């Protein structure tokens, strides 16, 4: 069967490059109002919404789908970027954001992520919250610090929540030249460093067996 892509907001040369760029993916309906859509009897497997609605908020429509549909995946298109307007999109349970204005070809790149690799932009996990699309991570609502390896490897281990990822795996995925094994412990020591409350009772990231690591949310 074929993607059904719901398209929600009020400027309609939005929902006309939107709609045309999202049409190689599959079927898309377009909306200019939230009570429109939530008019519509037809489930959607994504949601491409705007956070300023005429008659609703943005955030209020994706937590009303996240709490009856949570299988489908939710991407906000919103005019500020900053740390306070991410965190509102984590509050509503957003799968990813756009920035307005943008390029059609940015926000086909973010649904393909979440209908072919079923990834996204935004890992809440309550506490500590992980940007993946613009990069950052977030401890009780406050940006914090990782380089780059560390941000890389987190993201990937929160990807891979409850599943057992291998110093080896590790080794090989983020690193171009030959290391030795306790540069990955090290990476490990400074991500937990940064995100746990006390670096020696994991809550986020467990080491198992001795071989690997595994992110619990």
């Amino acid at each position: 069967m074929m993607w059904k892509i719901a398209v929600v907001d009020d400027d309609k040369n939005i929902l006309k490059k939107v709609s045309e760029k999202l049409q190689q993916l599959g079927r898309v309906k377009t909306f200019l109002t939230g009570e429109d859509f939530l008019n519509d009897e037809e489930a959607f497997h994504v949601v491409v919404l705007d956070v300023m609605l005429p008659d609703y908020s943005g955030y209020e429509i994706c937590r009303m789908i996240k709490e009856t549909r949570p299988e489908t995946w939710v991407i906000l298109l919103t005019l500020l970027s900053d740390d306070e307007s991410v965190l509102k999109g984590f509050e509503a349970g957003a799968d990813d954001y756009v920035t307005k204005p943008f390029n059609p070809e940015i926000l086909l790149a973010r649904v393909k992520r979440f209908l072919e690799r079923e990834k996204k932009g935004l890992y809440d996990f309550g506490d500590l919250k992980i940007d993946a699309t613009g990069f950052t991570v977030f401890l009780k609502g406050k940006r914090i610090h990782l380089p780059k390896k560390e941000f890389e490897i987190l993201l990937f281990l929160a990807e891979n929540a409850g599943k057992v990822v291998t110093r080896e795996k590790l080794l090989e995925t983020f690193w171009e030249d030959p290391v030795s094994p306790r540069v990955v412990d090290t990476v490990i020591k400074r991500i937990r460093k940064a995100i746990e409350d006390d670096p020696n009772r994991p809550r986020y990231i467990k080491t198992i067996w001795g071989v690997g690591y595994m992110f619990t949310g």
